[PDB]
């Protein structure tokens, strides 16, 4: 189709305008005195939310160029929330700040490529300063504290998370489910988690978490690329009886197969979800068997001459629950017999002895850690279904935060960490003046979050920011109480992972837009 | 009347657009391969010129704001031509360059006041480097050389100027008049010059020199402020009868008096020109008498009770010619008797002996030096009236240039001097980053003249400019021959006073416009 | 007032469009098969003419920029007609050709200044080739022939001019007046001519010749610059009585004085014309006296303390007629007494003996040559007033042509001389490629006249032009008879001065316009 | 051959005396030789340096001497590791000239209406 092409400043201003609509819409929710955004549905009453992720999802602009701008920031900003479970809004606010001053510089005559390098250098330096400022989170006392803070000052949640990590470890897999009653429950069952997400966002049945949940599903394990639905009919019909969901773990699912599964599942004829098999090559084949042994199913390998048409319900494995998001898939409580699993774990441990390479042993040690490690299940209890679902949400959110805290620690929240690091990089310089400007652009951008939070509170941002710079360490401004002091002590903090991710992703998109000279899109026609 | 008010960038862009029209029209004539500008003169066929001063005079824009911009640069740029007799076009090109980059910086967020200070610092430093680069012009050989170059390689003119300065000295008064025949003539006649210009630019009858020339005029000497024309009627009627011009030397001429003289003179009923009396206070009264004794007139002092109504032709003094520009007044060949002048000279010499103060003696020494000094007159000869007028013009122009060369010397022309000084100020810095930008704005602007000259020649400016910076001293590019070398030796040079004035004035207006936040003018109605 | 400014190509295209209107309108009359142009008159029926000068004078465009273009070409093209009495149309066609291809080159990326230099070099070379191709015109037989050809093959006119030049010389002053009867007459009266034209084109009363004629006028001689009309009143009133015209010969006439004279004369209040005094400085003073002695008037010198208010009719000189054009002024039959004139001639001859310098002698010899030389007067006779005026016109035109022929000779006409010279400069080159283009632009432009003439005839220009180049010398195409041969022999020729001036002026303006980057004019 | 668009500007510099059968063909030659500077000039432009200056300096050298846009240093391009298969540069130029030659010699175009 005929395209509309724009260049230089004309394109960059369009891109910026789009990012402003996105940022200006999400940044109203930032801080403890954040405002509400009303999202229309028409299929009912409008939604009122302070969740910047919810707002961002809805943002799409009519102007094709402006839209491209907003969609580029959204994409990258969302990755921050996927990594640490928070920071999408922060990343968006940072991106806006970097792009705004960045383009101003480009217009002044600065070299875009140098500006980018200046920014990137300021960021790498900022991340290093974040590590220095970071406070560890190791002992269970700390884990409980971070969990409590992340749970809106609920000591219960903090305790639950602490106990859960004490069973499966810090690197262990932890899941959250609905409670059976008032009492909370914690059990460790046979399960596994691998880094593979849904193959289509249309499988999502829990839009709130943006994940796919399957109750008592069958699991198909095929070591082939499924492209046609013809070979699936016999298995789909067998799953259509007994009325249970189906998880397809194959080398890949594409073409007609994927499409048909996407449609049929949305029509509600058969609940199905598909994900790629973990790893690649020989390792993929081996891990598919790990899943098989764990779920008590048999792998349908065309390599040995098996067909998918000859696949019976007996060939399918099964578990109690499956949780699939954009990046990970979690199998909970496999039907695999303890004898069979322990048997394969011992088999792999034998392979660790015969291992010649260190690499080979580390990869095997990873597979045994999954199979033997299991999965922790937290059943959140309450009086009332409403209270139960609500608490469950806080537990899931607090869990993600705590995990991130155990990885890289915690730093002052309220956007203090960023303005602190920025203040320590005043003497940072580059190879030329253009890069120097890029550095200053980034350092001034790191004040955006704090200033926005203060603004929402109705206080003078410049004054607060100026005072916070005066102090050192995790000294900052508690926007909630309007008191200065140690942010960590006051309980206002963020996982170092969150702040880091937000900044790095923000700078990623910002750097790309600053170095854009041409945009191509379709015509309004 | 109702006013139209603009602020900030809105105002500055309007101002800039106006300066561009001015600059872009004048800078096409810059250099030896300068282009022609066609100026329409409805009364007759159009004028074709390469004189940037002629072009500038005609520039007036429809948009009131844009016009204000062009008129501000015109006013200040003309002052460079009034001081050194050249550099108006160079100043205009510089002004454009400083304003353009200056406003770009302001839009970037730079502090206007700091930009100005940065610019001014770069200029003061540039002027000092210009002094260092300057080559003196003292000996008559050099004076003849500079005069020849300024006369378009006419050795005759160089000689004439050299001889004239050898009679009256380097600080001597030299005038140029029409020749009586083929032979050139040099004589010293009774005359004086004082630092007072026309009271209205509407007295100008010689627009190219931008001066007022009166042939065999009467001179009125009144020690009072003339505000009404009623008191002038009897004198104006007496002057209307001898069919001769009138120059009025009074304390001041304002109000109706000035207006009536402006109109009546433009109508051509009676040629009249007015200037203030030289000096102030008691000294003014004394110098008015010097003029009286010299012109053979009587001064009409209201202090003793004399009135302007009883002023007869006998009270008025007279000379052969009077030349008046924006700054100076020159009376040539007064009718005063030798006995009367020598009488007052001896009288003042008596006051030098009674002088108690050094200051008082120096002021008296100045008035005797004028009365006794006289004026040197160069009569330019030729074979034709056309050739005579033409040569006379080159002599007048070469005279101004040579005088300026004797004051501050000469530097490389073709805009080399500017790019040379700029290259020596790379390490110049200010108090903050904003000032640093201001410095770089000015240094980059100093390349405008050269680059423009090269552009008119059809060569790559960036390459030539780059090569010129590579050299040192008065090494540059001769745009005429396309050869590099010593500019002074090749005969391409400019009085150090010209280049200096052009830059300082250019920076003056540029600095004012950069620090403008509001503009007020009338409505299009 | 606010101005409208244009730059670069935007300005040059406007300028070109204006030149095309001018050129396209005038070039239709070029050649023996030239077309008519109808010029509208506010009062009366329209004028039908083949005179490109008449057409040019009427051309003025509504677009201010386009107009500037047309007026620039007009101004310079007219100078060619002032110099040789012909070639304004030719200059206009050349200008068009040079500008058209010139701008095309500029747009191609060629350097305007180099293009100009290339053109100028081609012209200087072309002028030299014109001199070489030129055929002298010295003997009376030749003078009569050139005069006859310029008079539309009238042997009578050729003879008249020949006789006239035989009396006063080749550098003599010759005038033409109305005849008193059928017989032509030729007499030499005391008169003088100096190189000073009218100070305002509004003094023109004979628009055909573009000159000013005054019958039995008074002559005011003042050695001062007249700027006010106050000092003229007493003299103007005295001239208003006796109802005769007034010629003002002063150092200069400007400001109110000039304006008032311009208006009063166009209102018919009193017929007045003003010109500057000849020469400058001391020489000017001396020549004013020559005119005084010749016209029998007195010079009003303010230097000795004379005033213009005390000027009587007795102080004014008088002649039988005065002819003033843009460049020259001619005083015919002064009332000065023979004793007074012969007296001053002898006085000047005495100054020649006391002359130390050669320059001084030459200048004195020039003044005596005017006073003693006199002026030849040709009274054109005919049977009817209509035939008399008609013949008089042909005599005046043929006279100018013959004069120009005696100065620089004659070359082939019909635009052959230009195309001939062009063909001999094929190997001419410049300092760079841009200059080379400039040269070719000029050489190709020199074919414009011939091609236009052939076009008006309805023949293929490229074919004729191609054939003419094939020959040599004054071999060309007679557009009238459609036969090739020696142009001079066939009687188709132009004064070398005409063709030269036309080309040089054409290239002058063309060069200026090609090197124009800005234009300034008033708003609509 | 040297990369960074040096090879093209180098070859072009060695063909200054190349002439054709008439002036028009001579212009065509100059058009091509000036066009071979496009790649380098563009690369330099993207780097934020003066193309005319760099191009001018590269012509000054000989062989595979050029400008390393990355490091801003001049020298042997092959040694510095900036190069392109001779087949690439050749193909790029020949195909570029192919279409360019066809469009220059186009007098008519036929296409459907906006409907
Ligand atoms: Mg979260
Ligand atoms: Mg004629």
């Amino acid at each position: 189709a005929a395209k509309d092409v724009k260049f230089g400043n004309d394109a960059r201003v369009k891109m910026l305008r789009g990012v402003n609509v996105l940022a200006d819409a999400v940044k109203v929710t930032l801080g403890p005195k954040g405002r509400n955004v009303v999202l229309d549905k028409s299929f009912g009453a409008p939604t009122i939310t302070k969740d910047g992720v919810s707002v961002a999802r809805e943002i799409e602009l009519e102007d094709k160029f402006e839209n491209m701008g907003a969609q580029m920031v959204k994409e990258v900003a969302s990755k921050a929330n996927d990594a640490a479970g928070d920071g999408t809004t922060t990343a968006t606010v940072l991106a806006q700040a970097i792009i705004t001053e960045g383009l101003k510089a480009v217009a002044a005559g600065m070299n875009p490529m140098d500006l980018k390098r200046g920014i990137d250098k300021a960021v790498t330096a900022a991340v290093e300063e974040l590590k220095a400022l970071s406070v560890p989170c190791s002992d269970s006392k700390a884990i409980a504290q971070v969990g409590t803070i992340s749970a809106n000052s609920d000591e219960t949640v903090g305790k639950l998370i602490a106990e859960a990590m004490d069973k499966v470890g810090k690197e262990g897999v932890i899941t959250v489910e609905d409670g059976t009653g008032l009492q909370d429950e914690l059990d460790v069952v046979e399960g596994m988690q691998f880094d593979r997400g849904y193959l289509s966002p249309y499988f999502i049945n829990k839009p709130e978490t943006g994940a796919v949940e399957l109750e008592s599903p069958f699991i198909l394990l095929a070591d082939k690329k499924i492209s046609n639905i013809r070979e699936m009919l016999p298995v789909l019909e067998a799953v259509a009886k007994a009325g249970k969901p189906l998880l397809i773990i194959a080398e890949d699912v594409e073409g007609e197969a994927l499409a048909t599964l996407v449609v049929n599942t949305m029509r509600g004829i058969v609940k199905v979800a598909a994900v790629k098999a973990p790893g690649f090559g020989d390792r993929r084949k081996a891990m598919l068997q790990d899943i098989a042994t764990l779920t008590g199913g048999t792998v349908i390998s065309e390599e040995i001459g098996m067909e998918l048409e000859k696949a019976t319900l007996e060939d399918l494995g099964q578990a109690k629950r499956v949780v699939i998001n954009k990046d990970t898939t979690t199998i909970i409580d496999g039907v695999g017999e303890e004898a069979a699993i322990q048997g394969r774990v011992a088999q792999i441990r034998q392979q660790i002895e015969e291992a010649t390479s260190d690499y080979d042993r580390e990869k095997l040690q990873e597979r045994v850690a999954k199979l033997a490690g299991g999965v922790a299940v937290i059943k959140v209890g309450a009086a009332t279904e409403v209270e139960m679902k609500e608490k469950k949400a806080r537990v899931e959110d607090a869990l993600h935060a705590t995990r991130a805290a155990v990885e890289e620690g915690v730093v002052a929240g309220g956007g203090v960490a960023l303005i602190r690091v920025a203040s320590k990089l005043a003497d940072l310089r580059g190879q030329n003046e253009d890069q120097n400007v890029g550095i200053k652009v980034a350092l001034r951008a790191m004040e955006a979050p704090l200033r926005q939070i203060v603004l929402n509170c109705g206080e003078e941002p410049s004054v607060v920011a100026n005072t916070v710079k005066g102090g050192d360490g995790n000294y900052g401004y508690n926007a909630a109480t309007e008191e200065y002091g140690n942010m960590i002590d006051m309980g206002i903090l963020d996982p170092t992972k969150v702040t880091r991710s937000a900044l790095q992703y923000a700078a990623s998109v910002a750097g790309l837009m600053i170095t854009t000279e041409c945009m191509v899109t379709d015509l309004p026609k």
